[PDB]
């Protein structure tokens, strides 16, 4: 269940996680297009979930793109200060999980994510452990989805 | 006009939404199921729309209630911290705007919440004097309806 794999989640991986997000949860809008834009050119395929977004190619200069990079972070930053009480992380996670489900999005291509993110963090020398970390709290929607 | 809406937000408009938020924003659960359960009682018409949610009467023992007031509250967090670029704080509201558009809300209904958030701002001992200036919030978003 979500509970397991939130209930999982350690001291050690709390930890890394909220480091991590201090630097990289600091410039939301920075890093959370940068996020989106990596996404698009190693996974090109899922490009056309976005259409919404209109020509996501524009980048920072797209508004709709811009406002969609800035609440996702937000998302993550309900999941970091969830992390302490699993029944309010699994609450919110599964709020966001109808978002994709909606959306026909697979554990699977929810995954995704990772490839990005581990990059993100690179840019930051935050190295594979951390990415391991955040793999795990990606692991907490998977099991929604 | 959204962008005129935002130019409402004056110098002490931005401190006053700062200022009541620091205390508000501090207990995002709480605060954020007391606004909708306020909202529920003194608007029962809106109840219809929240479906999903399913019984709303039970509050906090409500998951999928508690999960999405939570979020909720990372919404207003989200335009807080964009009140320093007018620039993003009108995209975040028109990504918001979208969500709520779809789901048949007009400007008029959206505006419900004012009563709401005075009740609840009250409680915490924060005047008309607070209770205006996130009406004035309010009406940017309202804008984009
Ligand atoms: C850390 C990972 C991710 C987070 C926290 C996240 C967060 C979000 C948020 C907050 C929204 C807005 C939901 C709404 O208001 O309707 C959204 C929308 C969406 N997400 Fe994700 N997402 C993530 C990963 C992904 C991935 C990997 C895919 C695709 C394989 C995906 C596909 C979508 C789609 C299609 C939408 C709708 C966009 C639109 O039309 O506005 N998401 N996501
Ligand atoms: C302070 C003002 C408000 C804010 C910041 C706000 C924020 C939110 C957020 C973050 C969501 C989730 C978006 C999604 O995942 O699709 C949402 C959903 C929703 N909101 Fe609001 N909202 C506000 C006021 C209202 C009011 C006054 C109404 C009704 C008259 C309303 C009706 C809805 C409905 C029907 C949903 C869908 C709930 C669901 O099915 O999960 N909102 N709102």
């Amino acid at each position: 269940s979500v509970y397991d794999a939130a209930a999982q989640l350690t001291a050690d991986v709390k930890k890394d996680l909220r480091d991590s997000w201090k630097v990289i949860g600091s410039d939301k809008k920075g890093n959370g297009v940068a996020l989106m834009t990596t996404l698009f050119a190693d996974n090109q395929e899922t490009i056309g979930y976005f259409k919404r977004l209109g020509d996501v190619s524009q980048g920072m200069a797209n508004d709709k793109l811009r406002g969609h990079s800035i609440t996702l972070m937000y998302a993550l930053q309900n999941f970091i200060d969830q992390l302490d009480n699993p029944d309010d992380l699994v609450c919110v996670v599964e709020k966001f999980a109808v978002n994709h489900i909606t959306r026909k999005i697979s554990a699977a291509e929810f995954g995704k994510i990772n490839g990005p993110i581990k990059k993100v963090l690179a840019s930051k020398n935050f190295g594979d452990k951390y990415a391991n970390a955040w793999a795990k709290l990606v692991a907490v929607v998977q099991a929604a989805l």
